[PDB]
């Protein structure tokens, strides 16, 4: 009986879209892949998989059948930073204990039903956390508010709408909200946190269970900083993916993973299967020999080569020189299906938006579909990638041509601004898109109000033009 | 050496070589040379392999090299080598009674030219048709053949009307048509050699013998002896050895298809233009710097694409070839002063399309005024100057630098060409994001923008029907 079935997709994952574990979606597009991540930190995308790899590996092999431990979660945080300058300065391995951590969370990465869960989180109160409303200061956020300050529970549900309803009036993309984790008994914390986690999983008897216990318990390791940085790494990017593999199914491809402070676990249940679907879309694109296209990405043979070149973890050549015979792929594949099927029926046109490329499928989706339907936004709770965004938005940053085609043909309104104040313009302005933006232009162009909706401003005081104009610009000191 | 100039053939990139077959102008929209292979598959090699094979042949000749047909013919027999669209019409053998007819845009002439080519007496002799008309079924339908009773005196009137009637139809359409001589061929391309070989040792200056050499190579295009492949041979071969016999490099052309029009005079300008491209791809190679010309930025997968396509045995040969015997200082000191020239005409144009340095470009636009910053080049200059303002030879170059230092200095971005297209239409078909945007918000801070973005050009497209579509396949396909 094997330790972590779901290794079998690990596997089955592509070695040169193998960085699309760590590197989060929304970066993609903007970044050329992985690049951006790389550079803000050389080293880590070789340390994370080494981490991720060599711990699998570990419990693969042992007998006793797989149980959280705080020496377990030092060694992934300490193989995180191996070789990586950006964490050798904060001491890998170690815990925090009086060494402040703090960030900032904007309206997009927040839940009306996050925000009641982490007010209702009793170790934020006994530990002294603080958050609240205010501004990054000197030392670190200087407080307006602090919600955790004389906390009466009964107030939670209506504060939860309201620190919500502020967020929102800041921006959902800019931060108001800022959070000070516990300075007090973070070892008996996290100790506390693995107790229950080991303890609730025997507890669970479906796979939906599992999964919110196993959110539920990251959720909390985040929330509580154990570690001054790699905290996010550490949780989400390794632990996480251990359960999962522990119930057979695939490790989770993020758009968005910054979302374990404020959103509440049944949320993150959806969150976490939606980046599980998304490294099974990648699995079978790239068994069919088709293009990789998720999130508007389109990776070039510069950028494989130069991962290619990149590339050392003899951790995962061991998984990818692995045997799986005595695995089904079939009934593997098959219960991550039946897992998945959640998904199905939710927003159905935003996820055709992301996910459909048939334009036959695509057709199908949107017959039958009204003018409220189609221009449909959605609210809050929903995983970050939704929020607020019109079919047509997602369309535009998914680089979906015939999910674009049929909603100028459904007669979609492209003028409508998403929780940032972007429109489809904006967004295809930020992507370098030339055909999805001269489509666009066309029908802003065979309007009466053409010169209004190419001046619509957005969030930052900027026109879609103001983004073209800055589209592909370098980050260097450089004269030409 | 026979041929001192095969020193560049070697000193050309070997993934770069395809540049100088495939025209300038299509590497932009056609992903370099991919385009052009696709429409004859097989055809770059083949024509590399007849320019380096014949080249090589010359060079082990002990006797000093002179055009006779056979090697013309073999050049011929060479550029439809495995080339099944050039199997067709049998490659190596001369044209007889078989017609040959083609259309000549505005874009592709001059008064000069035109003047030269009614002037020339074998088109006369031959009966040669020139005319407006239309395409019909079994060639042009002429309503007009001016070599039918040409008065001589009326020529260059006419060729200043023939021009304005070319340009009134719109400078890349066709309403202008040549059927080619269908007698005497054989005569005329041996009269032609007889010419060329006389007439070059007539020339003392290295500008004299550019003249001849174009001259010559202008009546075998104007003559077509071959039924097809006629600018691979005569052009991108033919031309390329007298040109590496006089120790200068081979030439990269933008737009060859201009030797039936243009006079020899315009044509040696042409050729020092191509000749001095190939040495922008050389020096910017040999400093790592990666190659932009013509708006192109080759990517890994073309490049790998190509040296796996790539099979020519003779450039091979030319390219583990010595040159210790040889120096390159004078081959290079003789290139720059023969391309000189070239320095005084159009400074803002050839700044758009060759200068990247910012301070350079701000020193060019120093002291210029609006008359100078909104010139279009007249007819004669090479085609791509041709009605075109430094801001659209600045979008198509992609040069950003001299985009942005004509945003400052006030450029109009609202000009349109002689094609009826403005700045922002070939910033949508080039697909640049960056150009675009930045020409946009000029538009969008003038009060008659909703009138400059619904400017329609000859094919009576708006920039963003050109957007939108940018990218678009030539395939039938779903997805
Ligand atoms: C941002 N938080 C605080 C809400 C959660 C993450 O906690 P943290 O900052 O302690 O840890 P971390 O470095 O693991 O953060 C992970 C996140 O940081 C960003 N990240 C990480 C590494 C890197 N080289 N570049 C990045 O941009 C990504 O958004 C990634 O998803
Ligand atoms: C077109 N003319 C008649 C004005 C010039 C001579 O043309 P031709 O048909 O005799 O011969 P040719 O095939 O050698 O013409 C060369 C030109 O054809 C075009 N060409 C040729 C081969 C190819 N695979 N793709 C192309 O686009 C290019 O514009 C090139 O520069």
């Amino acid at each position: 009986m094997p330790n972590l079935p779901g290794l079998y997709f690990l596997q089955a994952y592509p070695s040169e879209e193998i960085w699309r574990l760590f590197v989060d979606g929304r970066f993609w597009s903007k970044e050329n892949g992985w690049r951006g991540y790389e550079s803000r930190e050389p080293g880590c995308l070789n340390a994370a998989l080494e981490s991720l790899c060599s711990i699998a590996l570990q419990v693969e092999k042992s007998g006793e059948e797989f149980e959280l431990s705080v020496d377990l979660i030092k060694r992934i945080h300490k193989k995180c930073g191996k070789k990586v300058e950006e964490l050798q300065e904060k001491n890998p391995g170690e815990l925090r204990t009086d060494e402040p951590v703090s960030f900032g969370i904007p309206a997009g990465r927040a839940s009306i039903k996050g925000i009641e869960e982490f007010l209702s989180l009793v170790f934020l109160t006994e530990g002294g956390a603080e958050f609240g409303p205010g501004k990054a200061g000197p030392f670190g956020p200087r407080f307006d508010k602090n919600y955790f300050k004389n906390l009466n529970p009964e107030q939670i549900p209506d504060l939860a709408k309201q620190i919500y309803f502020d967020m929102c009036k800041y921006g959902h993309s800019n931060t108001n909200h800022f959070y000070l984790a516990v300075m007090k008994n973070v070892d008996v914390y996290l100790e506390k946190i693995t107790q229950s986690y080991n303890k609730e999983i025997k507890t669970a008897e479906t796979l939906d269970e599992k999964l919110k216990i196993i959110v539920k318990h990251i959720r909390m390791y985040e929330v509580l900083a154990p570690f001054r940085d790699a905290n996010g790494r550490t949780f989400v990017n390794n632990l996480l993916n251990i359960p999962l593999m522990q119930q057979g199914l695939p490790p989770a491809t993020f758009y968005e993973p910054n979302v374990f402070d404020l959103y509440s676990a049944e949320e993150l249940v959806v969150v976490v299967k939606e980046a599980i679907f998304n490294t099974v879309e990648i699995i079978e694109q790239s068994k069919r020999k088709t293009p990789i296209t998720l999130y508007g990405y389109h990776s070039s043979l510069e950028e494989q080569t130069k991962f290619r070149d990149m590339l050392d973890s003899p951790s995962y050549e061991k998984i990818k020189h692995m045997d799986f015979s005595d695995l089904n792929p079939e009934k593997l594949h098959l219960k991550t299906q039946k897992c998945l099927s959640s998904l199905n029926e939710q927003y159905p046109l935003h996820r055709g938006a992301i996910y459909l490329s048939d334009p036959g499928e695509i057709k199908l989706l949107l017959s039958n579909r009204n003018e409220s339907q189609i221009n449909q936004q959605i609210e809050q709770g929903a995983p970050p990638i939704y929020v607020g965004k019109t079919p047509a938005h997602l369309a535009v940053i998914s680089g979906n041509m015939a999910m674009l085609d049929e909603l100028i043909a459904k007669k979609a309104d492209l003028s409508l601004q998403d929780y940032d104040g972007k429109t489809a313009l904006h967004y295809a302005a930020e992507c370098g898109n030339m055909q999805i933006m001269g489509k666009i232009l066309k029908v802003v162009l065979s309007q009466e109000d053409a010169i209004k909706v190419l001046n619509i401003k957005d969030n930052h005081g900027k026109t879609a033009f103001h983004y073209a104009a800055e589209f592909g610009t370098p980050e260097l000191i450089s004269a030409l």
